[PDB]
């Protein structure tokens, strides 16, 4: 099976598009699905090799049942709301996801325009986010973001559905959350206090040693080990976004995994806490305003 | 006089911020204006040479009177509304303009944050546009945008105030209009009909012959000669922007000129028309939703403030 | 496993195409050259890496094969077959060797060409030399993006490289070449929308026409072939513009690689002889083939152990 | 006044077009001259900043009188043939020169196509050369080519007409010659011998010292000093060209100068020699097959036609 | 199933070679650093991707291996063997750990070397530190192109990575380093033609000399070796220039990877001790070895699992 | 109009600083080299244009000048003035010629340095050789951005080039060099906020500390100087990192250019001796000067005319 481009080269721009399907809009949706790879080539080819344009297309749980009969991927369910003692992970509507990435925003915008043009009258936009990475891979909190992502074989093992669900091999599961930051509060901390919240040094990006790293630091709470003592990993491509005039400074989280159970265990640790950690300290400066879960099929599924 | 970076090398991203100055906010703005060049260096230096970050700061006519006590640039006035039979050019509020450009959008955003941090509580935002150039210099209508801009000595002569206003030599005047387009109407026309709207061929950007170029084309109406028969010129750096979800597809227009009279004359011809042309046909697919005029002083003028 | 030649190459903006016949008694000099071509490619290109992106793919003709080697023949190796259609004809012309040379810069291509021809002087006669350049936005001489639908990755490998079906020649491929001359005057007299109907795609945006409007005699519809099982039969193209302004020669050099010549020959038959629903490919109304040959490009290790 | 792009940044591709004007062709040519700066911006603007497309247009002595009335540039005359004891600098026909330069040949070709599309039926082609520099600024003989070109204000002084001819300030004079090389004879020398021909080291491009540099080396003959002992300089943008099947290996010479007499003095020294040199030894491996002289007017001159 | 280290790196223009010995009692501090070195690679390099191309290959010497680890040793690991030739000698010099650090820029190499050596203060003693730089056209200090005949792709894998023959260390390699200093005065006293006869390729164009003119004592003749079956034996080199103008030190840092040190050893034996037809490699009359050490570079999983 | 040397260079990522003394009887050989160095720059640089940006600025010391030249001398040319503070000391060390060689890559620098030294062998003795490298974000070894408030354009020319105040030497400049080593262990035990109070700017964002919080003994405070007429007295710096990881040597090579050494001297006096409000520059609590030399860099034509 040929996968969609979940395993993309690094990109500096992105458009995230989340829509719901209107009643009656199912067949227009299906026709787009069968053409989305053709559109990707059409927009991207003339801008190569620097463009790096790709599109990953996801389908939510409730949408799947409307669109397709027969077998359902084994881990597809709606996003699970988490109501912690202090912080909460909200669940918000979404039926399709377009994750569009490139080296420049104009290529993302071009592709989005063609997709949205084909769907007009068949869907309702829920969220549109134009992301940009800082030139040194830093996020809105000023920390490098992406450093521990798996690469090569480890990435394929972590991200791609295999023989555990054969009919859907080559697919993946995407979780999105739009965060908005309290920048005023964050900038009132010392750099050393920010370090203790994330778990790594700010300027040099070196992990804090195990003797100094807090139990409630981000890196601590999202480090998860499986039965066999192996690291359970996800692949993230978080993107900064914002608006200077409305004081909107955000991180657009997106995490890919082979099963949602990994990502969901991480979110439970962050929002609900553990015996040794009340919650992820990053959430004292970060509020989630969306939350959705999708299955991103194999490319050959969409073609048929 | 050292100008601000009006004559920038080509850039693929911009932010345009327009703000009004609240009652009492004047001292806070003066302090910021004296620091703006220092912030552009702080944000941009460590990204050289590929970052190409620059900020041009512009001040409106009403703001000028509140901020500065002495002489006024000769050409500085409120943007003049134009009510034609069909199309209107609106005047909207704007005291200060920050026109931020770079090779990437994050550098523009960093500078925009530092500026707005210094101005919080003293200004109200009126407009914020994130722009992005297409990879072949095309605008939202599919046409190459910028080809006939002046270059080198010719552009310096068209854009920068000189002897005519010598206390303000080294400044320029900028006109800003945000235009939204009707893209479904546009794409219903045949390529050849689009070529009659603009005045140039779509794929190869070659100007149409004088034998075929309609009088109400955009290229006809915006070409002006002076008394002596020499061409009057402006420098533009129009930027696409928009939102696919809301079907907003736009051009942010910005023109710089040594005097407003040249840009005003062009606007007059587009909206009000001529003996042979009712109006610029590009306006049958473009609506103006903002309209403001700004003087962009010499860089030393800003440094020497309090 | 056999090592292919660089049939599957990264994009290149320049090429040279060299087609020669082997003179009587020149067999031995050609064999020696074959054994060193890969070493010449390295010697010219290695110091210009990684931006140079120099490669050469060598092919051999049906009659030449039997002159050079003894033992087995590749299964699909045969002379280019002439196509005499009611209107358009595909000519067969002589050619014993093909050098298909690619790089980011024409001077690298010329340097390698110089070395190869240096070694073959007096043993071969030139038939065709074309120096190709692609336009900055992947357009061809007709002003359409060209190469959009080529296969990539693993599908490219399955479509082009010989496998188990002919195990002695696994890792090889078949090249068909055709030099075409365009009537650019006729072409440039069509509207864009009518050009879109000849090719089967949008010109500016390169989006394929939908199935309810795509003509049966467009290029894309005729070169779209399904097999027995209903698999799309695919080829890999690297078409290159060429020409001379002074002699009015505006051309497309066609080259297509395929695991078996049958696929390329079925497309040619549909172009030239037509189907029940299409008399011929409308592209031929603006395009005339002046050369035509068929070559086998063996695995690189076959040429080495020569 | 605004000069044409004579002073170009380095480009790796070029197209040289030389044509003659047919009977009744003048009107069509004048209309194109008025348009060629607009055409350059039309082809080039959308491929900026990497494209570096420029067109310099040149007019020959005979053509000037057919196209324009009134003043002539003071230095404009037909190319002067030089019949040396061994080597000959030939004169051939040309009314108009288009010198087209870019980072890639497709851009050069697109411009050329539009210019010639406008001139079709008015003009006859004399020469068309597509040129390519090697990736390390080397020419067909294997040497670095362009090292001692002047730069900056020194180039401007050497190349652009000024006060001496104020009606034509901002323009320049271009001499073109196409050279074919005998590569097999060149590759027969050792490197040391080739260095003696040129006047510089082959790999490092360091000039041979005055005591070792032969009097008949290329660098020695083309190094001229004025009355006051100042150096007379030209700007060159030589380009390799060829065809492997016909065994054609070429340099296209093009030199610009504020007066033709500098370039002509250098040609004299090369083909006729001096007291201590019979001729330029580069000529023992290089044969001139065209020669023409052109004036390249200020760009405003053409725009105003 | 094993993941190798980055032995097969893309081309890099900067390097740092660090060789250290492990002090008495430093074993535990070393093992902890070995388990983190891949993490430190990401820490330094991630934020400069994708153009940074930062990597670190870590190797371990024979004596060191027994001090650090209990259980099996890699089959070919032993100390560098000194070669005492009639004229030329290849010395063995102490070395327990190699860090071969490559990137597109020297700052990334230096930052990573800083972090590694910071963790190892107190536990190791430096023996050598070289800062390598590319000449821009892949030349070495002798002015010849250096790298041309290196294997690529599949051939490279097979030549470099330990396989089924030593399954516990699959994904490993063996590295041989020698720092050479050149007599540049002597070399530049040669004609280019004489320099060509030393190396066995043309200087300017890098084309290999024909088999009937290439001397038997030429560098290329003596490092060309065939196996029992007749097949070539290959190694992967990434030789780097280094130097100090004031002290007249002009050098080549030789580094050569192979799946077994027998291949590299056979090349060295042929260079230093000669054959029946060649006394020694002529390159050594202008090149003196001042270090020599052998290391095993384990699979990446081996280190992390520590 | 006298042509300056390339004091005002574009940004470069690599440098070699070469400081020599002239041996007894070497004057003639140095005079000949000085007259050819601009030719050597062209020869080495040209074939790497346009990315190479290779330049060499040649400096002559006070004692050397008197040895090489007769007649008038630059008005400001003296040996470096040793500074003996209560705590910290600026040393003076020998140096007759400075070569400041810059480029986008180290190989160009090294090849030019090799041509220069080759011509001078026998005539001069080396005193210092430093190979610098920039960090990808313009940072120094203390972790701060380094060069931000350097003058640019017309301001830079006015600051660095000699003019009508010494017209026989118009187009020259003065260069002061000091090699600094940093105690990084001591620096790294400060908090980020504490490091920011030493320098005078924020570490991550490079924004100037406000006038209400900037310490009197911070770097930026002490090196900000105003003239009688209220004008800012500016120098042009191109400080470069260097080091050796094995030796734990981590350095900044300081070089500053100005039209009179009185400007550079005033800033050194404030650092090492202090003011009324500050004992010394706190940056010297982590930085030790180990060289100190002053040179005059004549106009280009001065050097050619020899
Ligand atoms: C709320 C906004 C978020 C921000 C700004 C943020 C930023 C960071 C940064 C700076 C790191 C360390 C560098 C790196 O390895 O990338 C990190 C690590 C990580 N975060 Fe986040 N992150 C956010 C949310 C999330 C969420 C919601 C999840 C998971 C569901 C997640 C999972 C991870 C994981 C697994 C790692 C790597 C831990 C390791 O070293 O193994 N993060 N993130
Ligand atoms: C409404 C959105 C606008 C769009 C999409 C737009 C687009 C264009 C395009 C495509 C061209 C041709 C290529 C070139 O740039 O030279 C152009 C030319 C021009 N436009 Fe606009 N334009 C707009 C508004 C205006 C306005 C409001 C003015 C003046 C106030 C203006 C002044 C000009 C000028 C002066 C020219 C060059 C004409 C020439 O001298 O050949 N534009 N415009
Ligand atoms: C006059 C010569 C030619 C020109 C200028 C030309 C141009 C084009 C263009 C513009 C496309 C559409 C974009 C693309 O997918 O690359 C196309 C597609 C194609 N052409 Fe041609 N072509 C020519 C000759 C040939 C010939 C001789 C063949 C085959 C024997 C060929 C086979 C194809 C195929 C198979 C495709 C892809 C169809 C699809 O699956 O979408 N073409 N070519
Ligand atoms: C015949 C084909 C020609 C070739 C292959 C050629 C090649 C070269 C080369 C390699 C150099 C040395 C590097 C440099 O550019 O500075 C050079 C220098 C020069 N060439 Fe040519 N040249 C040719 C014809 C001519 C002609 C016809 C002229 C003038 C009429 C000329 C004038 C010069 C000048 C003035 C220099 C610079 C000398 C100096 O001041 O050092 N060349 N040529
Ligand atoms: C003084 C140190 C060295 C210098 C400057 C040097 C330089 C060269 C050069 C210029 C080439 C020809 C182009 C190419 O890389 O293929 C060459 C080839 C080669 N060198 Fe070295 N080398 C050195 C040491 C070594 C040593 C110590 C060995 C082996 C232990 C070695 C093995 C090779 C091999 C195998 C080739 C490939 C030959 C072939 O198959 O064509 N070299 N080297």
């Amino acid at each position: 099976p040929e996968p969609q481009m979940v395993l993309s080269p690094l990109t500096s721009a992105a458009i995230f598009l989340v829509v719901t399907i209107d009643s009656g809009g199912e067949d227009t949706v299906r026709d787009l699905l069968s053409d989305v790879a053709s559109l990707e080539r059409a927009v991207g080819f003339r801008a190569q090799p620097d463009g790096r344009l790709s599109c990953v297309t996801g389908i939510g749980s409730e949408a799947w049942d409307r669109l397709f009969s027969g077998a359902r991927p084994a881990g597809l369910h709606p996003f699970r709301e988490l109501d912690g003692p202090v912080h909460r992970a909200v669940a918000t509507p979404g039926d399709l996801l377009f994750h569009i990435r490139a080296s420049r925003l104009d290529l993302c915008f071009a592709l989005a325009t063609e997709i949205m043009g084909r769907l007009r009258g068949a869907v309702t936009p829920q969220d549109e986010v134009h992301g940009f990475k800082y030139f040194d891979e830093r996020d809105m909190l000023g920390f490098v973001d992406g450093t521990e992502n798996p690469t090569g074989a480890a990435a394929r093992r972590a991200v791609l559905v295999g023989a555990e669900d054969p009919a859907f091999a080559g697919g993946s599961y995407a979780v999105v959350q739009k965060y908005l930051h309290d920048i005023d509060a964050w900038e009132g901390l010392s750099v050393e206090a920010q370090e203790r919240v994330i778990g790594r040094r700010k300027m040099t990006d070196v992990e804090l040693s195990d003797d100094v790293k807090p139990a409630d630091s981000h890196v601590a709470l999202t480090s998860v080990t499986g039965p066999d003592g192996s690291d359970l990993e996800i692949l993230r491509d978080n993107m900064p976004f914002g608006s200077v005039g409305r004081e909107e400074f955000g991180t657009y989280f997106i995490g890919y995994a082979r099963t949602p159970e990994v990502t969901e265990t991480m979110l439970e640790r962050m929002f609900l806490g553990t015996a040794s950690a009340p919650h992820d300290r990053i959430l004292d400066f970060s509020t989630a305003v969306t939350g959705s879960l999708f299955f991103t099929p194999a490319a050959d599924f969409l073609e048929d």
